[PDB]
């Protein structure tokens, strides 16, 4: 029976790499993976580089496609130093590594001889801030589709791919567990944009943000393994990120293995379960490429949208 | 403030007509609209020539985004004559014209130089027989998302696109109102399919067929206009469709205006109209192309998709 789809193992999947260049040292690759996740550059080689070849080949090939609808409407050409930004987004649940797939997708299409401007916006700034999740109730739905400010989230994109000289995004605190007030990223006619999110693939009654991306990505893997990735995490963090008096988190800090264990479970239970299984995992299906990592944060299978 | 669309006026529409000829006469018009649609010469000039302009400025450039796929997967190449098919989608409520419109930019796309094979398939033959609706208790819902075995029309259209010699769709009777048995409409390795059904822009949790759509139309209308020409055409077919004794509607032809209108207005509120408010109408955001038509049936306003 045939299918949109088309699978490899890592095996498989390295042999796509060809000439691609790796332009990424050992150290380079450090400051970009968060707390947690395994990616070295044998990985990088073996996954990373043939990824980033398939999105150059589609670049091209992409717009050849909007050149088409501007010959028809008998407009301008070029300005070949200004086409259509690709967009590309990055979906996946909480802890499976989105964060640091999409800084190294950055770092190799950066890193290409166009030397393009490849901007990264992750999807936390477009959250409502505490105050208006609590008025609206959502103060527990953080992540979920409810809980961002989507009109102004796709206001953005849509203003990037239009072409706007420039475009602001509001800038989210991980310390304060907040929205900063007057924090604004701004975003200049990039040659690529990477949207992060949770929610960045899902579709609905209006036009959304899913519906501009050139070519997405989702980072996938057990469920049951991500929630040990969550909880080990949020016990690593006690020394790290909540160890920071001025964190909303600090009164973690203190909890013991066993405590720590059992808040990290809840949260999972009550909050980031409950959304990757109604609300993420239901859009993995339109993704043009699924990266399968195993128990130990390793990528070794793929699934690629061919249709 | 910047949009993925761009609408014209129909005067704005037909200067991107050009040169696309007009390859179509009056009378085989006549032949491909349906009972109650107005749709003469000028129109297919100044509305649907353009259109058939779009469509072949996107066949070559969304070919260059298959081979790139191809490209890198380091596949064979072409087969110069058997290419990736090209899908369009045809929405909009029942009674809009869909028929129509399909039917005569199937005859366009054909009577092109190159001579393509452009198949057209309605979802009317997914529908699930009379026998299985009532089992499920959907026979008031026909044409709502469940009346439809999905799973067959995804794979039909995937199996399409995907390159096989061909494939096979169920056939729906309007006459019995029912699937036909036995009655198989084959395709084979189309250059063009396009794809009729009220509900084929909606999206969902599983990969769909307006996901395999590489451009979409959407007729549109005022709903109280639309109700209009459902209830009108239903006292036309008194003399026509119903008048035949086998009709699974032969009851209605002895309808008085009075009656008729009485019972053609029930099914509308209670069938079409939630339907059309429910699924169809939401999915008409995420069209390519939605034609405007007012209440005399005539096209004047488009919306573009360009991003
Ligand atoms: N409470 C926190 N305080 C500080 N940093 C955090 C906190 N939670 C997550 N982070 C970091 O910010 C990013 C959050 O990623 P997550 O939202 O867990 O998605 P993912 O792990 O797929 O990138 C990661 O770099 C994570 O290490
Ligand atoms: N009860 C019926 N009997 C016979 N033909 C019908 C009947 N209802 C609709 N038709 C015809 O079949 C097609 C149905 O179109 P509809 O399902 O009304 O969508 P649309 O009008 O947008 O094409 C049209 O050609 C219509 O004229």
């Amino acid at each position: 029976e045939p299918s949109p789809y088309v699978e490899f193992d890592r095996r498989q999947w390295r042999a796509l790499r060809m000439s691609t260049p790796l332009a990424l040292t050992e150290e380079e690759l450090v400051g970009l993976r968060g707390l947690g996740e395994q990616i070295d550059l044998l990985e990088v080689e073996e996954v990373y580089l043939p990824l980033a070849r398939l999105i150059h080949l589609q670049v091209a090939a992409r717009q050849r496609l909007f050149a088409a609808t501007a010959e028809f409407l008998g407009e301008p050409q070029q300005n070949p130093d200004r086409p259509v930004p690709f967009i590309i987004g990055v979906a996946g649940s909480v802890a499976v590594g989105k964060s640091t797939t999409a800084r190294v997708l950055q770092a190799l299409l950066a890193r290409w001889d166009h030397h393009p401007r490849v901007d990264l916006v992750t999807t936390d700034g477009f959250l409502y801030p505490n105050a208006e999740l609590q008025r609206r109730n959502l103060m527990h739905r953080k992540g979920f589709p409810e809980s961002y400010n989507r009109r102004a989230l796709m206001r953005f994109v849509t203003s990037v791919k239009s072409g706007s000289d420039y475009a602001c995004a509001p800038v989210y605190s991980h310390l304060h567990y907040d929205i900063i007030p007057g924090a604004e990223q701004v975003v200049r006619h990039p040659d690529i944009l990477i949207l992060e999110g949770l929610n960045v693939l899902q579709t609905g009654p209006t036009l959304m943000v899913s519906d501009l991306f050139d070519f997405s990505l989702y980072v996938d893997a057990r469920i049951e393994d991500i929630e040990q990735w969550y909880v080990s995490r949020f016990l690593a963090m006690r020394t790290t990120a909540f160890a920071d008096p001025e964190s909303h988190f600090h009164h973690y800090a203190a909890f013991s293995d066993s405590q720590a264990v059992v808040a990290a479970r809840e949260i999972w239970r009550t909050i980031n379960r409950p959304n990757l299984v109604e609300n993420i995992l239901p859009t993995r299906p339109r993704a043009t490429l699924v990266l399968r990592k195993d128990a130990d944060h390793s990528i070794n299978r793929l699934r690629l949208r061919k249709l």
